[PDB]
């Protein structure tokens, strides 16, 4: 009769009852087949807990740091594109919710509010850039530039998309941006994905990245990004060791172990499932992040228990704003919290620094 | 057309169509996405059993001993809080029932009936106290002390629950004892959890536990319960062989290997699965229990050859009561019992002494 | 419009639409949950055959022998009782259908027409007798005496019945032999299980089980039976390799591998899944069978594979009799046998000598 | 309301819509209960992805070869017999798609066109000739010298046909040709598969193989082929790496790791699963290629990163001749196409060579 949502599944299926199907369908889709997006979440529950007893968990502490930062709980905004089709408010809405739980936010490149927007609504907000490497390097550059200018305290460089994957729905639904939505980093027709533009008769995002970013880009842009600024950079969709150990070689500051939310390669492992090898890898050398199925606090302890420094979550900020922007998704970190709370208790863990290994087997 | 209930599982679906939809759910509910709850009886699939033919069978004994005192069948009663919102003689019905089948009756510290109201109703039954570390340890050393005094055998102190876990249907529900109900151990509307009492917005029962129970405790409060009564006492709530090796060094009698019929953490294993690591931990120091999922007299087969002296069933008697009180009880008790004697005798075990690990394979 | 049924499940489908209920429930039925009557089935589809080609198979020859009698097939009608229930004609039409194949038929101890009627019947058929132990030693001795003197060319004393199974359906149906059937074999209202005596309130069957069958028996009854008769004797319901390797010091002549059509302990693994163990166990000094979820060639030759002699097939038969009485049989036995030929065939092998290990992995 | 067909899938669902049932049967089914059918599909999704980032994928270059033939994409066209069942031009469209495309298109025995006609159709396509090795030999030496002049550059020959496998549709559905088509390889009634002639009262099919196709087939016939034509062979239809390096000893050119699409012996294992013994048993001496369940680009990637040369296609081909002949196979080729691309490039390969063992884990 009124919604009652108490779980991050709620809020999915309220998004679906408001969303357009177009763009619920933007949101929620994996690539081809969707093995991965449904192993990203069946991955996480075959991991099983070993709950300690008796620890004295009267008082919880969720506070940590990611690259050095402090945050209120490790859980954070992943970047999803396009935030305003969700809700009017979009990413504005997103950065004050993190302001209100002193979590971080990433921002997508692809975002329908500026980098200086987003810094202007969230000022004392802790805020990264997620970054795509345009064939325009000069693009490119002036992305990194004001997000040094605006106060961002990282770049996440996304590199498992040289092209956009395959999401059947989008193509189904030709998906492209509502007419009075652009993605508001650049100027031109074309950059700023505009929906009266000719991008082909599949999925308009698709054709987007084919025209605008670059297929090619390899170590060596990764020599020349790591040239560029002094913010920390994070790798973003790095699912092998060899690579991991690469991305520390050239002098990056993280990992986020990441299959884009099952967007983009289908029947790659969860994320949750190649965290420990990627742990591993890099021998304590940078912090290593996970995204990907994230939808319930013993997620988190999980992630956690494998090594990962905090974690990122997608989809159930885009669900919070479909409820109410900027009150639906503190809604939705605020449940997050209370259930990584709970779980931690539960667990015998008074802080993240005891959240140890032994917690966890497969 | 009329009840023909012949498992325990008809008793289930009996108490489904006559129980108040949130009594029902309060009592049928696990924690979270109820991944252990489902996993509780799946697991015990699991475990293959290993006939012996041709063992002389004519005469099976179901007898053992828990903590010392004999019972008719290694399946004993376990703790289920308000028992009254089944059947309106609730904690009275189920002690007349154990006193008949000559097992053993843990009692709630959350009755709606008093300690000394289920001695008086059972003066001839085994019967123990399952108790919870309220912040006020006068209360907590008053049910100790009433526990004594009125013939109770043993504690059986929940070590799980520092907080309540979080069942999704009571917070839907808003859980709460129906008008005419208390928890009858306690004489303040705070503690007796009167339904009148302000228990905030979602769960009553979490934010009961919230106020009254202390989530502070750690094995120094084992020691203080240990120091406070001669009684055996059992740890129950137990998963890790760590935490059972530890309670057998803080002069416990016994463990129970208890996930809380999956109510509290989510994502820990079936009980039937950790029983072994548990039995292994404690080198034959203490007896070993379990519950949790308990459902068929092969449930109870499994749990005693992989080193069980008994197991506890929560969930079926409740639904013994929803049908028909004191009789229902009973004939749920008298369905385990038959079950469990066919299942020795089908297996060629003609007592609880000749049931090995030999019976199991996983 | 008018049945075609080309494979076994089309036989169990038009039984279902043309018997009445309880008697398909009692036919159909395994014990409480069903887990091993599900398992018999899907352990088949767990062992993948590794077929060789360009073998030449022009000419497959699929006789053998069972306890030194040739066989057309190794492909036996195992022991099911009470079949008049599901044809008029019952086991008088199955035996028919068995001399006209070649094979050899187990007749029921519960069989509704008596080892002399079914003798008359088929003559030329090999016949062996399945043997309950009753209470009364001479009613044993009797059957034992006129399997002899009919013709019968083997006992299989079955080793696993001390009580009834607890199949629901029965309990519920209060299952019973229709008014004008008996158990042919016995003279007593009480041992010919007559529809017209009290068995109580549950199962009928299970009744007259506890009242006739002894639950004590063990070594020293087969003691008994080996010193009372010369024929070969077969131990029918063996899952343990301990067990079978008994079986062949007590001078027995064969294991039949057997859960009893998974009715009798539930949670026993598939016959086919032990079905190595007993192989090995036995050394080759006795003659391994299976029964227990054969409904395709393919089950026939991986069974073969794994070490079996023959396979014996219980309900297939009666949904056989359902349909058409003896040439009902005859097709469930012709479909079965052609499977069978074509699964050799098509996996290279031109006799049942060369079916090997090496044809099937797990 | 007009079909928008985006994935293979997508085109098999038109397919059901369009074909008649008999039809349609006939080219989904396998045989028996179809378990290796829906493991041929479920295989491919047990193989996990472990892509490369940032390996510069601008250049994608999907061209390969096919035992020293040239073509655009390890992608090829499987022997599907009786295509104008599907579509009015068959096996003539299905040619001249592959001709656009750039790959090979192996040609059915059992063609509903002859070899004259389709190489008529096709001049510039790489083509190869299917073979059945009938019992007249004169007819299937007719075969070999045909394709030999009309310039087909292989010889498939089918081993794993030595009787037709047990379709139940087909059976049910008693499967003939369609009144105005034939298999035109051949003269006579019998041969051409004239549904105007009898073949039984079960699938025609399967008759028609029991009276033409040699079940004597064995090593000694290969021997003669091999005499018989200087073209490559291939063995199709092999899954033990014993018989692989038996093809090898007889002087064949490749072995086409095959379970016939599913629809010979079932309970075989899925041919993605056999792939890596076959690879590792012929020691790179010849070409191993693949078919059974090849629907998506990533089941292509994955196929080539355990050692096969090129897969083939059977049933995506005849659901493409059902929506559009000649246009709709160049869509289904097209789409693979582009999904294999796609996978190549978010795997991090440039082309098929680098293609490695470690972009796979089951
Ligand atoms: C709707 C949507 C949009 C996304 N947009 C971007 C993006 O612009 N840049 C990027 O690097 N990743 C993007 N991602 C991937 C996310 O950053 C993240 O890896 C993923 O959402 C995590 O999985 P989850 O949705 O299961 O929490 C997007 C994901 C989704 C679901
Ligand atoms: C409705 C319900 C109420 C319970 N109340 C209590 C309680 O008051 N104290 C306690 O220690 N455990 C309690 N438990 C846990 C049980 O003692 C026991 O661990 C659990 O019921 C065993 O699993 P089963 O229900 O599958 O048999 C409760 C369980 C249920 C289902
Ligand atoms: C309806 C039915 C009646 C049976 N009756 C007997 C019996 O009288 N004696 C016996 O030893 N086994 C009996 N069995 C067990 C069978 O001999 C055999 O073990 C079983 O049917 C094999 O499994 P299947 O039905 O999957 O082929 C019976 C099984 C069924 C299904
Ligand atoms: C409808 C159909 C007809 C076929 N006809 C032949 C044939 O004439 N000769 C042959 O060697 N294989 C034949 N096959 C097997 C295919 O060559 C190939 O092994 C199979 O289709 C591959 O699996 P897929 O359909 O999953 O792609 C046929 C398969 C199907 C589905």
């Amino acid at each position: 009769m009124l919604p009652r949502l108490i779980c991050i599944n709620d809020y999915e299926q309220h998004a679906k009852s408001v969303l357009p199907k177009s763009i619920y369908d933007y949101y929620r889709s994996g690539a081809n087949d969707e093995e991965t997006l449904a192993d990203n979440i069946a991955a996480f529950s075959r991991w099983k807990l070993y709950p300690r007893m008796l620890r004295n968990v009267a008082e919880t502490d969720l506070s940590t740091s990611v690259l050095g930062q402090r945050v209120s709980m490790p859980i954070c905004v992943g970047a999803t594109a396009m935030q305003r089709m969700a809700h009017v408010d979009g990413e504005l809405a997103t950065v004050r919710a993190c302001q209100s739980l002193g979590t971080g936010m990433m921002l997508s490149s692809w975002a329908t509010s500026s980098i200086e927007e987003v810094a202007e609504a969230g000022p004392e907000a802790l805020r990264w850039l997620q970054l795509y490497i345009y064939k325009d390097r000069e693009v490119t550059k002036k992305l990194v530039r004001q997000a040094e200018k605006m106060g961002y305290k990282a770049i996440f460089v996304t590199v498992d998309t040289p092209y956009l994957g395959n999401r059947l729905d989008d193509v189904r639904n030709r998906f492209k941006l509502p007419p009075q939505l652009r993605m508001k980093n650049f100027e031109t027709s074309t950059l700023s994905f505009s929906p009266e533009e000719n991008f082909g008769d599949d999925s308009g995002l698709a054709a987007y990245v084919a025209k605008a970013i670059d297929p090619s880009i390899s170590w060596e842009d990764i020599k020349w990004l790591r040239r560029l600024t002094s913010l920390p950079i994070v790798a973003k969709g790095i699912l092998r060791g060899d690579d991991a150990r690469e991305a520390v070689k050239h002098g990056l500051n993280g990992i986020l172990v990441s299959n884009h939310g099952a967007r983009q390669l289908d029947g790659v492992p969860a994320t949750i499932d190649v965290l420990p090898e990627i742990v591993e890898a890099v021998e304590g050398k940078v912090e290593v992040f996970l995204d990907g199925g994230v939808r319930k606090g013993t997620d988190v302890l999980k992630a956690l228990a494998l090594g990962a420094k905090a974690v990122f979550v997608g989809r159930p900020i885009v669900w919070g704003l479909a409820f109410q922007g900027e009150k639906g998704v503190q809604d939705v970190l605020e449940i997050l919290k209370e259930e990584f709370r709970l779980a931690m208790a539960l667990s015998g863990c008074q802080n993240v620094k005891v959240i140890d290994k032994t917690l966890v087997r497969k």
